[PDB]
């Protein structure tokens, strides 16, 4: 009687659920799983730290809508990956963290096993579900549960614990072929009731000053044509959230992005599509909303997200494609949005964009670029080459890039997200590169960059078409904070380092850009090369503000 | 300018979400919330332990389809209640545990506050969501979140922590009104796609030996006519789980319940409606399903319940009403289930029902009834008087009542549930009585009863129309296990006590029933009286088996 | 080769660690463990609810100083027991909760097993350690870990999970006899350094107005003669906490119990022996301490209890017997406490006790006793028969009994404890009765009593010499609160029930006491009978105050 083993039943189970890629770091007891994945003919990206392997999995899930799969070792490795899972879950990204674990008997008596942890129970606050496959026969059901939990409902992270002893267990090949199966419809449509849609349609039809807010949930849904058709048919101005940029082209004539403050403050009806009223929208209260409760229409797959922050006049619960399709039919033939409202916003948009053009044009000393003229080069490049992933994180490097760099295409901009995480940079590059088969540009704050910088080597090791732009201003927010005491460096200072040399140390191409013209040539050459590059863009130490746009949220002393 | 406080904002917020009743036990810091709730004109049921106030909340949620609300105090009080919240969440019953809590400053530094516990964090395993309302301005939103989490998606338990310092906060009446609001559509319809339904419909159409399993999820949905119309148009044999009894009347001619083993073992397609393929269904494998993988259609609101145990050939995700109405239109005009299959099951049901009648008809010595002839009395009474709730727990007393007592009306049978909880009895009685305003009958095993027994006094204090029947066999399973050592009583033995005397200690009516005739006359008189009663039914000590139907789950 | 099994290896392991008693409720999968415990020749007390089985274990640990052992089923049963474990842990009582659990494979994939719960992980907030013995060979090490964790350091509750499949596992008898072992010195002495003791000795020697506070930690330590010798040699006034009553006789001439307010408010040095500065002492701050930081000396085995609430001038860390023995030698030969201080307190004590004697003497209508004249009968009885356990809980029934009922002997008074738990009544009776082999009296509030009342049957089933006194006033605090609306009973009302009849229903003896003289005869007759009794003492519905002594802690409306 012929036999297979846990390694292969897991390999096959993952393949049966359409996983052909993992991101990880090897070591006991999962090295030979990693090897066999590759022997079988599938991709493994080995990283320098499991956190960045996990950030990668997380954004592969966002981009593709199937779970990014991260593989780690026990206790210390798991723990590094679970920090990313946590991130996945918070951002609603389908992701599965698989981690080897030690011996049940010793761990449960807390005797001091190798890398001892109840990893299943430690993951619980950080995922939707935390499972463990103890037995070879349950691998296919276990992976099915993991894939459904990650992709269904509100998508998110799932932990699957893989005890050391799972892998060497054996089972007949006949058995395993019966047990192996592919879940039917793991992320199903969920259609809202007619009256939910009618309540929304009523509010929109009667709006004097309506605005649509698209979040990364809408982007994730992959119904770009449906959403655009809704915005166009209704004539409603729209505002994208950070990662919703490009869902509709950022230069769409109905965009009110360039006049956000006025739009939100003065609107009567606000239509939220896959966007939470969390801190990024100031919870639907205070100055930013004109000190009043708007009439919120909200489309979301999570029923109890409704009324989380402010009352929602027209809650629509279901998947965005299903809901938007119905809302469109419900609004079909109705008058377009108030022309004096859309005109008022269009005038503001033009006036504000003209003022930004004047900033991107201004001239600075060599090695002392500002955020406008430097990122204005990236803007121009991304308008000409839109089919490229734009990774972004930092304070001033994030806020100024979201404002300046226009995305014409969807699921391309990949940023710090719901938690404002510094660290997602290089993992996001690796994953974007792996899943898209196309170039990647990263605009990195230099502090931001340090949280995943060692993964330059990983980017080089896989010869990926990634171009890292370091907005090198020599610190956190600024690089010129005075020494607190004689010969003591300030806590916000960084070395104004030669990150180009660091990249060259691992076989990458390095550049220093001291002027907008130098940055242009370097970026054009780097992207066209198709090779791992890093551009060290020299930004004025005094150019940025404390925390960028969110300087209000700081706690300062007054006594 | 006129003020209101935390107590009143909470009361208003609760009322705005259609809550008019709470079950609880008062004390620091929430006694005055309880009082003011009553002063306002709302109901408060005080219990003798918070666990049973909790079980009462849970089943009120089930029956009504809106959160049962339990109110407790900090640490020890909270813990008692969260045991019940945990049970609710496991059973999918909407419920809100409100518990007062102590000083943040002192609790967070673990300094030894009064009844110190991080109740919010201790609640998390036992509920869908654990919240804390710290500030008066957030009460309307906090209560909206609790209600929506309890009733939307898979319904279940929510914990809301109410720090002592919440209640004494003030705010302008003008502000309070502005903040107070009513959630729109807190338990929304969720509709499945055409092709999820069409896949299910084709599985059913080409079935040769189909079966419909109805779970308490289907009973909870309150779409009794949709589900009955589905059964009667397809002509498919059906089977109810313990609390799905009465959804269709248990004597409906398409019921294959009395030949369950053969139906599950021999079916090819199995349509699960609001029922999990959990231990109660042998996880969809083993001897009870004929040692093969069936083609499953499953209708459930929780997407990731699919494939939890066995591959599901046709997963239909959505609320049962929406799914069933669509599935009905998809199957309309299609031929009925194969006649040789439905005729074969009907024949085995008839023969098995005849065997049971012989057991019920038979005669035993006075004071030594068995489970058949004793529960035959309850069967007849519930066929003649079906608009009565039936609470049931125990081992032999549960399993035999589920088999013998036919339910003809939906959401009446209220039993141990997914966790096989001994302890739900008297709390279930108080809630069922409170929310229906109609009579209740409890069939309680004597061990089962002792978990909530002291709540007899609660039932008497509120003068509720509850008749408690104790299956007094003198122990757990059996009342005659021998002393392991000389003069040492065995662990399964219970005093064969005068539970009737206990009932009468608190003002209720007691009966001792030694024969079926005595049981019948007592039950008829008790139910007609509309007073709190207890019938001490004297059962043969040797009439039980080990653990009832689930004897095989024991480790020897 | 001869074989034993998991049932017996556990039975033997428990016996090897000196457990001969368990308190529990049976059912799957632990019934046959319960049976075999008894077959082997050991005690099992079956209860009506696992909570009260657990409260029993908890107080058996306090009284004996070896872990009380509670046995339950999976999920629902475990959960009821863990509520008591939590109580054990909070109060510092050595206790082990053993619970059967379901199938690892199904539970870990959350498939819906019979009574499904990760009981190991659910217990964690409620015990010192939460373990699981998965394998037969680890049973003796597992039980050793449990016994050491419960009795060592600060004592407390330990959870031990017993998977269904543990019990039918087999092992040679030879193997099991080698593996079986008895821990050496599981609750060791811990001696404080000479300078810790000298710092305390200095503070005491210089005190003008010193007071010693004994807590139940000191009582638990079982060094009654050492502690009494310290109090007598130094001449320092002393105050017992609730369960420290009787450690020294409550009528000791150095007791300042009857003048607590003045003693605490006016002292300079306060010596805390196994007593926390928690809510029971108002955290060492405010009015009760004269709005000043005393010079605290504190003896405790838990190092980091020190400075938990207020700064501790002389922290002494170690076991109380070891610490007191050294402090005595350090103070030996020194002058006794200031005579004008001890005299001032002695005058207050006499004046206050005379005023209480006048209350216990007053006359009331039949069926309308107050708390003074009713409990004054119990006082007189407990002075004449001191070798009896006194269980107590309630609001006015607790506060008035602690004040009035004097304990001459140690570890006899057993009350609501650190959390003020209503529910410990009948389990405490069963356990006290089981471990002492002597009579038990309970003074129960009627609300308090309802939380464990059904365990009257258990008390009767084991024919235990327990006398339950129900302070029957018809409610919580009072029994006369007006109907809030017409025909609606107030939330604090209870039926003024015939609890005597309830007791008679299960073979117990019942009494109604309408007068102090009737209560006296009943109590005298009940205790001497040696049989399960209940006295229904009829107390005036209007006699008590809201929450007793802790009415300040209530939250009342003012708007
Ligand atoms: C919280 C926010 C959503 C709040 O939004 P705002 O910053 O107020 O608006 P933004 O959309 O970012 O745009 C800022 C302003 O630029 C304007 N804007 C936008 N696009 C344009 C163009 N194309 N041309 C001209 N002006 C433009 C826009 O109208 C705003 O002006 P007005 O209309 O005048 O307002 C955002 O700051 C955000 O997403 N922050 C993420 C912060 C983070 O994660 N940080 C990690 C580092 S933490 C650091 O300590
Ligand atoms: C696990 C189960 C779902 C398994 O279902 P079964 O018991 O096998 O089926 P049931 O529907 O109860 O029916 C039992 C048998 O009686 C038959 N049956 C049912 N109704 C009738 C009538 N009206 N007349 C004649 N026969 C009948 C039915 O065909 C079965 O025989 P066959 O077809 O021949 O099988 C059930 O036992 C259950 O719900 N258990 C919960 C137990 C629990 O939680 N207990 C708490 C105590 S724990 C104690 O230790
Ligand atoms: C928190 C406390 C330690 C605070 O102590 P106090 O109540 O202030 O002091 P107590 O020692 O209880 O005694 C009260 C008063 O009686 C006096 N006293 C004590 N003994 C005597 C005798 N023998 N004779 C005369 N007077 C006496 C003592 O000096 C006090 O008066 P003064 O010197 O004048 O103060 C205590 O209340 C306590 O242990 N409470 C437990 C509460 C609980 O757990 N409740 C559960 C139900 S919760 C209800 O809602
Ligand atoms: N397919 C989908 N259909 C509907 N809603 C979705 C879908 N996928 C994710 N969501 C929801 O989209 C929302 C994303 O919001 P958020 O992460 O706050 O976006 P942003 O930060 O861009 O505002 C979440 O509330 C999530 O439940
Ligand atoms: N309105 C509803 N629509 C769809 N599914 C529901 C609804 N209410 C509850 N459910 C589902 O019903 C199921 C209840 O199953 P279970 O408690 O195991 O029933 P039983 O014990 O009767 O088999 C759960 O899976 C739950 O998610
Ligand atoms: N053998 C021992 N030696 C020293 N300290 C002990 C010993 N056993 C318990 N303790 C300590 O005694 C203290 C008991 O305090 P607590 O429960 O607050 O008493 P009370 O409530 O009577 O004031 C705990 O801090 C505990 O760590
Ligand atoms: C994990 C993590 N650590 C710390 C922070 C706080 N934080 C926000 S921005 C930032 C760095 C900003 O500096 P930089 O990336 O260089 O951008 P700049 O303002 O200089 O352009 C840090 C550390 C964070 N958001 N996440
Ligand atoms: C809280 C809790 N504790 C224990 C159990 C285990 N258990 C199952 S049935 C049962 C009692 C069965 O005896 P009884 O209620 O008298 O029914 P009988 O078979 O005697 O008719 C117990 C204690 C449980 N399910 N829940
Ligand atoms: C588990 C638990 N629930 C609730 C409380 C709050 N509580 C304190 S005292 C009390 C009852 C007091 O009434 P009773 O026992 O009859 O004493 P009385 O004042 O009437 O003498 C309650 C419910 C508590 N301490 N513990
Ligand atoms: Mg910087
Ligand atoms: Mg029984
Ligand atoms: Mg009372």
């Amino acid at each position: 009687v012929e036999l297979t083993d846990g390694f292969h039943v897991l390999i096959d189970a993952l393949k049966m659920n359409d996983i052909d890629t993992m991101y990880g770091v090897v070591g006991i007891p999962i090295t030979n799983l990693a090897r066999m994945w590759q022997d079988d003919g599938q991709r493994f990206y080995s990283f320098r730290h499991e956190q960045h392997a996990g950030y990668a999995a997380s954004i592969a899930g966002y981009i593709e809508g199937k779970p990014g799969v991260c593989l780690t070792v026990s206790a210390p490795g798991f723990l590094n990956g679970v920090t990313s899972l946590a991130h996945a879950t918070t951002n609603c990204f389908p992701m599965i963290l698989l981690s080897g674990s030690s011996e049940r008997e010793i761990v449960d008596l807390q005797q001091g096993d190798y890398e001892e942890m109840d990893q299943m129970n430690v993951a619980r606050p950080h995922c939707k579900a935390s499972f463990r496959i103890n037995s070879i026969k349950d691998i296919p059901i276990g992976i099915a549960r993991a894939v459904r939990t990650a992709v269904s409902g509100r998508p998110g992270g799932v932990y699957v614990d893989l005890p050391a002893k799972l892998f060497g267990q054996t089972i007949s090949v006949e058995e395993a072929n019966k047990l192996l199966f592919k879940p039917i419809d793991p992320a199903p449509a969920q259609i809202p009731a007619e009256d939910a849609i009618a309540r929304a349609a009523d509010l929109i039809k009667n709006a004097k000053r309506p605005v649509i807010m698209l979040g990364k949930g809408a982007a994730y849904a992959q119904c770009d044509d449906e959403i655009r058709a809704l915005v166009e048919e209704t004539g409603i101005p729209f505002l994208p959230m950070g990662m919703a940029k490009g869902l509709l082209p950022d230069n769409h004539p109905q965009s009110a992005a360039a006049t956000r403050a006025f739009a939100l403050a003065q609107c009567d009806v606000c239509v939220l599509i896959g966007a939470r009223l969390n801190w990024l929208m100031q919870h639907g209260k205070g100055k930013t909303w004109g000190d009043e409760l708007k009439k919120y229409v909200q489309i979301d797959i999570q029923a109890n997200e409704m009324d989380s922050n402010q009352p929602i006049a027209a809650p629509v619960v279901g998947d965005i494609k299903s809901a938007v399709s119905l809302l469109r039919k419900a609004l079909k033939g109705a008058p377009k949005a108030d022309a004096e409202w859309t005109g008022a916003l269009k005038a503001k948009v033009d006036g504000n964009k003209a003022k930004l053009a004047g900033k991107m044009t201004a001239e600075t000393p060599s090695g002392m670029m500002n955020y406008s003229n430097s990122l204005g080069v990236v803007r121009d490049f991304m308008l000409a080459n839109p089919d490229i992933s734009l990774v972004n994180e930092g304070a001033n490097a994030l806020d100024n890039t979201r404002m300046i760099v226009d995305m014409l295409k969807p699921r391309k901009r990949l940023d710090s997200g719901t938690w404002g995480v510094m660290g997602i940079g290089m993992g996001y590059c690796v994953a974007a590169a792996a899943v898209t088969g196309k170039p990647v540009i990263a605009v990195e704050g230099d502090s931001a960059f340090g949280f995943s910088g060692m993964e330059l080597e990983t980017i080089c090791r896989y010869n990926l078409p990634v171009t890292v732009i370091i907005m090198n201003n020599g610190g956190i927010y600024k690089g010129n904070e005075a020494d607190p005491q004689p010969g003591v460096i300030s806590c916000t200072r960084l070395t104004r380092g030669r990150y180009d040399m660091m990249m060259e140390a691992f076989g990458g191409k390095g550049y220093v850009a001291n002027t907008p013209a130098e940055l242009k040539a370097a970026l054009e050459e780097a992207v066209a090369s198709g090779k791992p590059c890093l551009i060290n863009a020299m930004i004025d130490p005094d150019a940025g503000v404390e925390s960028g746009r969110i300087k209000s949220l700081n706690v300062v002393s007054k006594v």
